[PDB]
């Protein structure tokens, strides 16, 4: 048993809801957050953006730390850094953004990086401005993450959607 509520189940290990994930990382503090990361961790919009505000920059200051030290992650790929006020951590995840031409069979790689957490509160990956098709997210986050992964979205548009059209 878990804290997470009025979710949606939609198979064994994925639930979602119509939630802005900072208000629902405020209300839960899971163990684990998920940012829509890019490589050089600049958290200037979208998910990004909205998380880093809600630490009163301090997710930026960690970043420019890490990044200084470790240069850029690999679209792909993640880091693992603190949660701040609003998660015990945050795993920061780099899908591609297809509005910079990145291969979105990357999304799946992407993904994996959820499996190494057993519970996560995300985003749809690649979704909103990095310019995906949720609904095709949707699907390789189900058809990649075993763990128990609770996505909030944002749009109650796109969540009706993504419900509704779900195989
Ligand atoms: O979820 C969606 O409907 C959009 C938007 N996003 C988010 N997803 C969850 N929580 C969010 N809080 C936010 C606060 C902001 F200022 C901006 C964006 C988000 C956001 C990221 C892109 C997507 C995910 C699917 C396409």
């Amino acid at each position: 048993v878990n804290s997470f509520s009025g979710y949606l189940k939609l198979t064994d290990n994925v639930y979602i809801k119509n939630a802005d994930i900072v208000e629902e990382a405020k209300k839960v503090k899971p163990t684990v957050v998920v940012n829509a990361a890019n490589v050089y961790l600049k958290h200037g919009g979208g998910v990004a953006g909205a998380l880093n505000k809600a630490t009163n920059n301090a997710m930026q200051v960690e970043s420019d730390d890490y990044i200084a030290t470790n240069g850029p992650l690999k679209v792909g790929g993640s880091c693992v850094l603190s949660g701040h006020n609003l998660a015990k951590h945050c795993l920061h995840v780099v899908g591609p953004n297809v509005n910079k031409g990145e291969d979105i069979q990357l999304l799946k790689s992407a993904y994996e990086n959820f499996n190494q957490h057993e519970v996560l509160l995300a985003p749809l990956l690649s979704a909103g401005i990095f310019g995906a098709d949720p609904i095709h997210s949707l699907r390789v986050c189900v058809d990649t993450v075993r763990t128990n992964v609770y996505l909030a979205v944002f749009d109650k548009n796109l969540y009706d959607k993504l419900v509704s059209s779900f195989l």
